[PDB]
């Protein structure tokens, strides 16, 4: 095939960066128009930066290669986050710009490194915001395409249950009214390590009504076959007595040499098997590192499981150590669930719970804000969580399937809001973020005589403040703030009071008062890969299509 | 493949626009025109909206990517009724034009809200006909292509039953003459599972004189196999003595797993099968309120769970002892007891309340329709109609003539009547400019947004498009140029009956449509224009 | 039709300005005839041509107005045109 | 208007119509006719003109508004020679 | 023919406007290219600005309409200062984009007057250069193409005539040596009227020993007709025994009527005829104004002539009011010519002199550097001025008629440097007057709410400063003063202490210290002129070709 290079695959990079950037941004704000795909037989007419962005093709392998560096990060890796692909791509057409108006190794390294401290603002400016809080309202109100009966159950789901948070299911139903139902069982983060020891023998969903769960630390492979062989026999032999089938072996990782054992294992007793159900099954955690160590302490409290840092501890074992329960518990190849859990049980996991609230009771402010806190929250959500599963109704089927995506989105939108953060949307948290940076370094007069070689007398810092506005033009042009002069500009003042305008009334005030919120985890991590993928692009040179 | 955008997309739109709507419009009016559709290797010569509209095709995929939005929507969605498919697309390309001449996120809010205004009005315009009254003649012989046979007929058949809602069924006859069927029974969407439980083991039709039924909520198949063996011999053990042959298990549907389960438990227990006829028949129902109305009438116990069946007691078993008549296509009830009447008319008060304390705006929706369709089906009398003629090809076309006959006047006792011809829209529009004008509290609003804008204006020159189609080349456009309509002809209209040849009022000659069918073209129209109009990209790929 | 073409010149004039801003676009109506709304380019202020100073000759908008009625006509009723 | 009208006689064809239309349009010029203001020598509304066309002079718009307005019943022609001071001079014949 | 509309003629105008700019730029700088130019049958190869700008052609009318509206501006019509035509094209380029980048005639009307405000500076900017001050050496070195033996010569002839300002003339001589002759000889800005007044009857050069004067005031039309026919006849009848032939009348425009009058007069009287010399002869001098006036009354003193006011005072005269004087005069088509001038006329002009040099030491500090000061002095240097001609000679006679042209621009940028002012050159001045401006008006507390809306918040003062810097940027590439990192950035402390680099040498200093300058009327002209065809070339969308 033919070989690409010089000017000509710079050539072909720019227009098809451009190509997309019309497409996609066409999409944002009140003279928001639509997308019409087509798709076998049939017509697709949408406005939504994500879908549009997967479905864009080109004919020339050339144009093609070079169009799945610029979607496909945000497209399809990103799969937990769905919002937040319209802001990559915008990004990383400003961005590019900025690489190429700025040549050279040595200017290069002093973009990335001002971006970075951006980035740090953005990370710092975020607000935790809580269950109680009514905001959670406003961000309902924005991801439901302005809902007034939807955005009011779900923010009320949240704030009913305070104390726990609860994990939302959805099911197309078959009235034209919804339904809910509320259920007091928890979300557990293992799953089968192989297929083979599920119900059926093909990774089902089995379901059980006791057990005697044993959590290892170890990552298991080859090495540990035959401590799994010690100790499996030692207690099917010795301790069968105080035993309720099936025994759990929760771990890291099981490696298909040590799943091949334990296979065996099952085949070697015979006598306990009941309807097909393998009477040990082996269960992976994607955890790693000693802060995912703890994640499996929660796992132990749950499951009434001894914690064992060695597989060789199988052996030394007694009914003082070993417990086997007789609730409900639902095994699945992604997940498993946990449902019915007795008042001592309860007790146990509520003063865990307390243990881990303690902690975070007993730390600085600043850190409040840091991994540690935010990952040990998230053990006591896990530990306290209920599961909820509403069945979406309408007049049609295509209503009703429509109207399950619509509840999606506004779960994602309200679990991310209370797990990550808030910021000001209309494009203002960014404006806010770059002329706080140039700001904060400019006035230290420590370092005033190095920030102003690099970034001010340079002109970068001058032209990233016309970058953060791309965002608030394309929303709101065409409207009263671009009414008095041909463009609005912002000054030192709008910085404390910011100005934006609901499309919905038709008013004029700050993102506070008005209320326009945005997930803070979306536009951070939009920054982030915006950054790398202008890179790549403004530093490649060559395209091979052989 | 290629991406369209800009300036082009906007030019694909406009011309496919253009041409479906020259192909559909042509077929209006009294100079109505042909179209001559190929299928194979034969020739179709039709008049009919809808048929045209199905059929119209495009060589270039962008072409054809943006006719699949204008035609399909009311016309592959569009299955339980026909009519109303001339009137969509008319009005999409009325409307298309409206929010292109006036652009901007601004004014389409403005236009928008009174489009749904003027939707508000023909929902109160609408004439509520009873069953005895005699504009229903008018209905049909409009609908029947000026037939005066059979606009009496099926005329006749609606009032003379004053009090109940007649079902027709069509079928090719043999004969040159019709022969008409009464028969005072229900039917019911219940059929056979499996053509092995009929009469003679091969899908026939079982005629029966006593029954206990069963009514199952859940989808069966392979997981289902060990709870109906429990649950049919806990009832022919235990609950034997109060049961009548044969144990009807109506369900949702029946997996060929469950069904020869259920097969081998017939012959599980010989001692209990008479003349042949099995002693358990599975049946489908193609919606969970449905099968609420199939247990009313039988008398049976609604079950959520198989497993439900082991728990029963005398109190919930009914074993009942009127008429049944089963069958591959449906089921036939016949005798009904005064005692299980008063169940079924108590249980139809129940769902009439529910429509008494709903909103305006919700009795034009599915779900009023729908508990509707409900009451009818449990208070309905059959009838069949054999239809004749002097060929084959004479025949069949003369049951598509009924069929629409029969639609019309259904539709025209259900929803309601409005005054034909273009008049109903255009006295629509006119009445929603004066109300709001006139209403002095929000006059000064209304005048800034729909008045002094011109939209008020552009919207009433739309209304008329319907009007001039029909009335074109004749002698209401024959004084000046163009007719114009005025403040007086609002209160008494103006039209022409192309049969006859005379000039008067709608009221006056005769001349109505349904008015769901009106009401849907406009507010799908609405949908379909907006659509349109703020389309910008084309993806191909 | 005849209200919406007097309006031409005033949209040419004022469009692109602070009269244009409120909305997508300007409206006359009843009150403004009494007291006409302009737009000073020199100054930048917004008044009445009577308070501010704007006027036109009227011998000019006269026959402008005759002139284009008379060859409008002409060229809407035209059907034919001799090249020889 | 040539492009304006035009459109308007396209907008209403057959010639029926076009005579309405060239009525009306006759009626709109008898009322600018009417609203026309025949401005006098003496009224001062000349400087509101003078200043607008002498693009804001102050000192220019009041020197040939008063040339006007001090002949009160003879209209003067005016010449204009290139001088030689700084100041300008004025003869009157 | 054809006519173009919309974003074609915009299309156009950019490509012609991109071809000028770097056809003429490539000249510029030590890696200065050479352009090669086909004259019929020969070739012209030079690196000289207004030479190429002259003549770049193209084929499309469409293209040389666009053509004629850049170059010819400063090319065709410039023809008193040919230098400054580069540093034109160069703005109008610039000036061109930074329109294009802020549309909208209200953005517009706040570019003029930045850009109006840095005009303001750079005439205050301006120094004052005297005559016995050595930098006038450092300006001839620049302007001969580093010639040592030239710029020495030149400087001397007008710092040993400290008192009188030379006036230089330059013939192709016949030695490989170069010739001077000094002459005490007066030039006067008067000229003949019509060509039949001049020997020969054809505008040719008319020698004279003895004349007698008289100066007008008047514009002559065809209404002072009958006053030249009583003015001239009662002379020539009361007045003739103390006459001394030809009688010289000097206004400031004689019309075509009154020509063809003085014509018949001349005819009239066909005795006084001497050799074809007409006896009377109508001068102009191109002045106008009242400023213009006091030129007349320079001319009046030299000639011993009388200032009238009208015509009609010709009449009203006796011997006290009349004198013919007997020196000897050079009348031309260009410019009249004295030269012999007796003790008793040179104590007349000198007394003259010393009265309008009392009336500059009796003014103000700022008044000193205004257009009446100024021209004043153009009055003295015209009332004390001598002639000079240099004979230039060389090896061959291409090598002398370059030679010629070498000492013309030398004499012209010497003459503008005393006239007009020097300027820090390298591109320095501009960068001065726009840094200049914005910290003034920032500064200045009083108006920076308004300062800071129009043009600091805006982006437009920040994008006038990276415009200033082209033309340093464009002489100093490839060069040490841009190797420590991608680009050299200006800062505050480069202000008071410019940086450049002596292309000769090859050392980094200021340019006070190493000695670059410029003519500041050739780059005040030039700010301007690309002002005014870039607003142009910015708001045209039509092309008519008919």
């Amino acid at each position: 095939t033919l070989l690409v290079h010089g000017k000509d695959a710079q050539g072909i990079i720019k227009q098809v960066l451009s190509e997309v950037y019309d497409a996609v941004t066409s999409t944002m704000g009140p003279n928001g128009q639509l997308v019409m795909i087509k798709n076998g037989v049939s017509t697709k007419t949408t406005k939504d930066g994500v879908t549009v962005a997967r479905s864009i093709r080109f004919a020339d392998e050339a144009h093609e290669l070079v169009n799945r560096v610029i979607t496909e990060p945000a497209t399809k890796t990103d799969e937990e986050c769905g919002d937040g692909t319209t802001t990559t791509i915008m990004l990383t057409h400003a961005l590019y710009h900025l690489f190429k108006d700025f040549p050279g190794f040595q200017h290069h390294r002093n973009i990335e490194d001002l971006v970075e401290r951006v980035i740090q603002r953005l990370e710092s400016m975020a607000i935790r915001v809580e269950v109680d809080d009514p905001r959670l309202y406003q961000v309902a109100l924005t991801s439901s395409n302005q809902d007034e009966k939807l955005a009011r159950l779900v923010s009320e789901l949240y704030a009913n249950n305070k104390g726990s948070y609860p994990d939302i299911e959805l099911k197309e139903g078959v009235n034209f009214e919804d339904q809910i139902e509320q259920t007091t069982g928890r979300t557990i983060r293992m799953f089968y390590a192989n297929p083979w020891f599920a119900k059926g023998h093909q990774g089902g969903v089995t379901e059980l009504t006791g057990f005697t769960a044993f959590v290892i630390d170890r990552r298991i492979d080859k090495e540990d076959t035959q401590k799994l062989i010690d100790g499996v026999n030692h207690l099917v032999k010795t301790h069968k007595q105080h035993l309720a089938l099936p025994i759990l072996l929760i771990a890291r990782s099981f490696e298909e040499a040590a799943n091949s054992t334990l296979m065996q294992l099952n085949a070697a007793h015979p006598t306990l098997v009941e309807d097909g159900r393998p009477w040990l099954i082996p269960l992976s955690t994607p955890v790693g590192g000693a802060i995912g160590t703890s994640e499996l302490q929660d796992i132990a409290v749950m499951l009434n499981a001894p914690m064992l840092s060695d597989v060789a501890d199988l052996t030394k074992l007694d009914t003082h150590s070993i417990n086997g329960q007789h609730g409900q518990l639902e095994l699945g190849g992604n997940r498993s669930i946990l449902k019915s859990t007795t008042p001592k049980d309860e007790d146990r996991i509520e003063q865990h719970a307390r243990g881990i609230e303690e902690l975070l009771e007993g730390f600085s402010l600043s850190d409040k804000f840091s991994v540690r806190a935010r990952y040990n929250e998230r053990r006591i959500r896990t530990l306290r969580g209920k599961l909820i599963t509403i069945s979406v109704g309408g007049e049609t089927y295509s209503e009703v399937k429509e109207r399950v995506d619509r509840y999606e989105d506004v779960v994602k939108a309200i679990r991310s809001a209370l797990e990550n953060g808030i910021l000001p949307g209309g494009g203002v948290s960014l404006v806010k973020a770059v002329f706080g940076t140039i700001k904060e370094g400019l006035e230290d007069k420590d370092q005033s005589a190095e920030f102003a070689k690099r970034y001010i007398n340079s002109g970068i810092a001058n032209e990233l403040m016309r970058l953060s506005t791309i965002q608030h033009k394309l929303l709101f042009k065409d409207t009263a703030l671009y009414k008095e002069n041909g463009s609005f500009h912002f000054n030192d003042d709008w910085l404390n009071t910011p100005t934006v305008m609901n499309l919905a009334t038709g008013e004029i005030g700050t993102p506070e008062g008005l209320g326009i919120y945005d997930t803070a985890y979306a536009s951070i991590t939009a920054l982030k890969g915006g950054l790398q993928t202008a890179k790549i692009l403004a530093t490649t040179k060559t395209l091979i299509l052989g």
